[PDB]
């Protein structure tokens, strides 16, 4: 068994909006949790922050987790903007809300509730988990059966 949460994600899109999906694979306590749902019009970016939304959400107490994902929204929003828009409370420099705040706002609130280190894995030289991801958010994008209630062609 365990002892660290290990979290694997993956999000695609077939167009800007279009169709979309996210795979996530969790182990949590003794078990292997595999998430994944496609939408009908929606980004590759917000599919990205929804496969760790939905893995996160999981989670029913505070642990030690481990995410890997080879996302470089993820990855840029986490080490370069996060920190800042809180400061400015989630603002742009010309006064405007964040591009897909809800989920940002969604994601911050998951986080909180554990500690969290990130691998950022390279698409060609994931593990095999990462590869599962990408597999299964594919496959969800194919078939929509959920709508993205947050996307926007506009803020």
């Amino acid at each position: 068994m365990l002892k660290q949460v290990e979290i694997f994600t993956d999000g695609s899109c077939l167009g800007n909006p279009g169709p979309g999906g996210y795979g996530a694979i969790l182990r949590y306590r003794g078990r292997e949790k595999t998430f994944s749902a496609g939408y009908t019009r929606t980004t590759n970016n917000r599919m990205e922050l929804m496969a760790a939304i939905v893995a996160l959400e999981a989670l029913k107490e505070h642990c030690e987790v481990i995410l890997s994902t080879d996302s470089q929204y993820v990855r840029q929003g986490i080490t370069q903007w996060i920190h800042n828009w809180k400061k400015r409370g989630w603002k742009t420099a010309d006064a405007k809300p964040v591009k897909n705040v809800d989920l940002w706002q969604r994601l911050d609130a998951a986080l909180g509730q554990h500690q969290i280190k990130w691998e950022w894995v390279k698409g060609h030289a994931g593990h095999p988990e990462n590869e599962r991801c990408d597999e299964l958010a594919r496959a969800a994008a194919m078939n929509p059966t959920l709508e993205d209630t947050g996307y926007q062609v506009e803020v």
